[PDB]
């Protein structure tokens, strides 16, 4: 069961390549068909669509008792995508950000840092109804403060993006299945292969959306899907995964995804987000990949 196994693995890059510019292009056309901008489509729609994986994962591995799995998927997702994904993508398109899209970062680095504080004893599953609260607050009020017949154009650009979604969302799942089988029939299978495997499969949705917004300029929806994954991540999937059993402290991440988070505002806040913090980005994500632990 190889070569079915690189099947897999191709197959699911050109779903993950084609799927995410799709899903790009049938988001911006919504957000333009309800007057929003495009960091609120992204922080919304975007966000959730493509942080479904982390989602499910941290729910089934909490449920299956491992709740070390479904915290350490959920933080390592968020630094992922302010190192990796906002890194690659502020390269690609440098942004300036607007006074009023700071104060949702803002908002961003206290949701955080407010999840940081009450993870320093683990989460229990109070904590998680209280952050999945505020994730649906934040939503609302990302919303509002972005708000204000079967009509053709409206009807393409939804299937646009439901249909760039099925496409990222299967096309990660290929590209990480075609890379167990694999492993597998090469004999090269450890079991961090594996949870590095998944755990940045997860990821993927994430990384090739904000490249393609990125290589369209559309450096708010790419703000915004880095912005609303994360909480989505935390407010969603950490949250879920509580539910069901306490989650014990990843003091060390949370304090290296609060240190990201403050970089990322006052990046945002007093200067831009472009090449050399891009590059700053990358750099803590590469350290961060190579002396934390798996
Ligand atoms: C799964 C996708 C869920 C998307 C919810 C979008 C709410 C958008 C409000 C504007
Ligand atoms: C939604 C925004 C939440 C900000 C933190 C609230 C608790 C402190
Ligand atoms: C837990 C005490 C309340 C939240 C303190 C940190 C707010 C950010
Ligand atoms: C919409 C559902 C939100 C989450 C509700 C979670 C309830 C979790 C209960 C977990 C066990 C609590 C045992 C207390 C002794
Ligand atoms: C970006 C800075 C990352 C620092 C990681 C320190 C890891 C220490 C062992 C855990
Ligand atoms: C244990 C290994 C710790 C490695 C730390 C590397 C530097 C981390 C901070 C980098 C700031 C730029
Ligand atoms: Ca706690
Ligand atoms: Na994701
Ligand atoms: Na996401």
């Amino acid at each position: 069961m190889v070569i079915l196994g690189v099947g897999y693995f191709l197959l699911g890059l050109i779903l993950l390549y084609y799927g995410s510019d799709w899903f790009v292009l049938g988001s911006e056309r919504i957000a333009r068909h309800f007057n929003v901008s495009n960091f609120v489509i992204g922080a919304t729609v975007m966000a959730i669509g493509t942080s479904l994986p982390e989602i499910l994962t941290s729910a089934y591995a909490s449920y299956m008792h491992a709740p070390g799995i479904s915290i350490g998927n959920a933080i390592g997702s968020c630094i992922c995508n302010i190192g990796l994904v906002l890194g690659l993508s502020a390269i690609i398109s440098p942004i300036i950000v607007d006074k009023n899209l700071q104060k949702n970062i803002l908002v961003y680095l206290l949701f955080v840092i407010f999840a940081a504080v009450i993870g320093i004893d683990g989460f229990s599953w109070i904590d998680g109804v209280v952050l999945l609260i505020l994730f649906i607050i934040y939503l609302r009020w990302t919303v509002k403060n972005g708000s204000a017949k079967n009509n053709p154009s409206v009807v393409f650009s939804l299937v646009l993006l439901i249909i760039g979604l099925i496409g990222v969302l299967v096309g990660a799942e290929l590209f990480v299945d075609g890379a167990k089988k694999i492993a597998l029939a090469l004999d090269i299978s450890d079991k961090v292969i594996g949870f590095t495997l998944v755990a940045f499969g997860t990821s993927l949705p994430e990384l090739m959306v904000s490249l393609a917004a990125a290589k369209r300029n559309l450096g708010g929806m790419v703000l915004g899907n880095v912005i609303g994954s994360n909480i989505a991540d935390i407010g969603g999937a950490l949250a879920v995964g509580s539910l069901f059993m306490h989650l014990p402290a990843e003091n060390v991440q949370m304090a290296v995804l609060v240190i990201m988070s403050l970089l990322l505002y006052l990046f945002a806040k007093y200067s831009k987000i472009g090449r050399w913090q891009g590059i700053l980005f990358l750099a803590l994500y590469i350290i961060a990949i190579a002396s934390l632990r798996m």
